[PDB]
DNA sequence: CCGACCCGCATCAGC
DNA sequence: GCTGATGCGA
DNA sequence: GTCGG
């Protein structure tokens, strides 16, 4: 029920997960999600599939499943997937970070189906999957904004202790003011790092955060992207905080604010802004805004030294992150 | 009728 | 050893 | 799965 249509939204999200994890049909997965997002925003209790079909992203098949769900309170197809041992095991194992549909299938094919089975077969797991297994429960917890604020202060301070010239921004829905987050997404830059130009810039920051024991584990790390695990320090007497997922991305200074814009979102806000930028003769991606010639040929990137600059180019009043829900 | 639907890093396949 | 494909994660 | 060239 939720905000009028949670049963339908829950059903669509479950169908999405089966498409992604078991059938390996990622476009169907995203079709079901989009339909769930549209419906979640529809401010009426839907009464028929035909009503739902009017909404963009709902077609004949989702309408039919909505009719069945309304008439009966259930979907047959979803009921049989639920009791299928292979589908439910594949679905479950993909909850481990680093285990996607392919690894989940091979594990289930070899009788590895549960966390206990994984705990028993560690040598069959790569490094990422072992870390995802170790923190299985913590990684499914949301992060309250209160903790994200603290996490933000540590990153910004540690970054400044390495080099005062680093610029670091915590983006994601947290930057839009969200009351919880699923992970922490940090965008980093330094004036010595441009698209046309000093080494170890990402490494130095990751190392600092490891030294003070904020970053506890590494999932992947190269010269421009780090994915890992972090944890707030304990009060010495209170319960330990859960381990959290954190990504850090090093971006060229001249592309920084286009990245900050992109990764702050929302996704709906980004599609809308790109769509408006096109109808003004501009193309914006996660790195640049460039003017379009009369035949549609993208010209050279325009200078960008703030988020505002981007809004100025396309004749749009600046909108605070708080106001970028769409 | 039928193709679109948006890359960094770890690891495998193959050479 | 290397190059390119694949899986994965957001 | 849904949309649209
Ligand atoms: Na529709
Ligand atoms: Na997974
Ligand atoms: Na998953």
């Amino acid at each position: 029920q939720e905000t009028l249509n949670g049963g339908i939204t829950d059903m669509l999200t479950e169908l999405a997960n089966f498409e992604k994890n078991v059938s390996q049909a990622i476009h169907k997965y995203n079709a079901y999600r989009k339909a769930a997002s549209v419906i979640a925003k529809y401010p009426h209790k839907i009464k028929s599939g035909a009503e739902a079909k009017k909404l963009p992203g709902v077609g004949t098949k989702i309408a039919e499943k909505i009719d069945e769900f309304l008439a009966t309170g259930k979907l047959r197809k979803l009921e049989k997937i639920r009791q299928d041992d292979t589908s439910s095991s594949i679905n479950f194992l993909t909850r481990v970070s680093g285990i996607g549909p392919s690894a989940a299938r091979k594990f289930v094919d070899e009788g590895i189906k549960t966390l206990e089975d994984l705990r028993k077969n560690e040598d069959k797991l790569n490094h990422h999957q072992r870390i995802g297994l170790k923190y299985f429960g913590d990684f499914e917890k949301r992060i309250p904004r209160e903790e994200m604020l603290q996490m933000q202060d540590i990153v910004l301070n540690e970054v400044k202790k390495v080099d005062s010239e680093y610029i670091a921004t915590v983006c994601g829905s947290f930057r839009r003011g969200a009351e919880s987050s699923g992970d922490m997404d940090v965008l980093l830059t330094h004036p010595s790092f441009t698209s046309e130009s000093q080494p170890k810039l990402l490494h130095q920051v990751v190392e600092q955060l490891q030294k003070v024991h904020f970053i506890t584990d590494t999932l992947s790390k190269g010269e421009t992207k780090f994915m890992g695990v972090c944890q707030l320090p304990s009060k010495n007497d209170e319960k330990e905080y859960p381990h959290r997922r954190i990504d850090i991305r090093l971006i060229p200074k001249d592309q920084y604010y286009c990245g900050v814009l992109y990764f702050t979102g929302s996704d709906i806000f980004n599609k809308n802004m790109r769509a408006h930028a096109l109808e003004k003769g501009f193309t914006i991606n996660e790195y640049t805004i460039r003017p379009l010639g009369v035949t549609g040929v993208a010209g050279e990137p325009l200078p960008v030294d703030s988020e505002k600059d981007i809004f100025d180019y396309i004749q749009w009043k600046y909108r605070e992150p708080k106001d970028r829900s769409e």
